[PDB]
């Protein structure tokens, strides 16, 4: 069967350097689908008594986040939610302070996951956490990894990982994975053992980036462009898929 194609798209709140309101994000997503027809869309999103007005620009409110997802979900786009606040604020410093491993496994991570699916019921496909990131914080044991994967698979979520440190246990757990290769290594043996589970995000440098990927297994490839400014920059290479075919 032919392979799948997606346009990995980053969305953030209006701030000092860019961003767009839920109306602007909705219009851009409609303009991408208007050009790219049979191409999937992967929208990345960062997390923002609980607001209505954003406490400081550069972050969305929970309503604006829901308004974007509900519009992107209606377009058929998959949502990948970034739970970076798992290291946010020992405190009163804005650092990436790491709570004890128990405090995170026992309480916060299930807490954040419950809050997650409470705000976006069944409308999130992948979730990103800065824990499997080559270890960094905490050295995860054998059962510790598969416990976090169980919390994610419980709520029907996939995972986005930057490091392929634990990829050889994620696929055994049968959970969909999103490998961000937009600047480790991986053998094509995985694509014949787990074809419908891996989706590789690549930095678009040319058609040679796709051909090098399609030469292996990669039946699910997401394209992330370098560069609301990017509306037209993506509308340049959006014709790079009508003629690409390659199926």
């Amino acid at each position: 069967e032919p392979a799948k194609i997606y346009i990995n798209l980053g969305v953030q709140a209006p701030g000092p350097f860019g961003g767009g309101t839920p109306e602007e994000v909705a219009a851009t997503l409609d303009r991408v689908k208007a050009a790219a027809p049979g191409i999937g869309i992967i929208v990345d999103l960062d997390e923002g008594d609980h607001r209505l007005y954003p406490e400081g620009a550069g972050r969305y409110t929970l309503a604006e986040e829901q308004a974007i997802v509900d519009h992107a979900k209606a377009l058929g786009a998959e949502i990948c939610y970034h739970l970076n606040l798992t290291v946010f604020l020992w405190t009163w410093t804005g650092l990436h302070h790491c709570i004890p491993k128990e405090k995170l496994l026992e309480t916060l991570l299930p807490q954040k996951l419950d809050e997650l699916e409470a705000a976006f019921p069944g409308k999130l496909d992948y979730v990103y956490l800065d824990r499997l990131f080559d270890g960094r914080c905490y050295d995860l044991t054998d059962e510790e990894v598969r416990y976090v994967l169980d919390l994610i698979k419980e709520r029907g979520l996939g995972i986005k990982i930057e490091s392929t440190k634990y990829l050889d246990t994620i696929l055994e757990s049968g959970v969909k994975v999103l490998v961000d290769e937009a600047v480790k290594v991986l053998d094509p043996k995985l694509f014949e053992k787990y074809p419908d589970l891996i989706t590789v995000e690549v930095l678009y440098e040319s058609i040679e980036t796709i051909e090098r990927a399609l030469a292996a297994g990669v039946r699910n490839i997401a394209i992330h462009f370098g560069g609301v400014s990017q509306l037209d920059e993506i509308l340049d290479g959006v014709r790079a898929i009508t003629e690409n075919i390659l199926a």
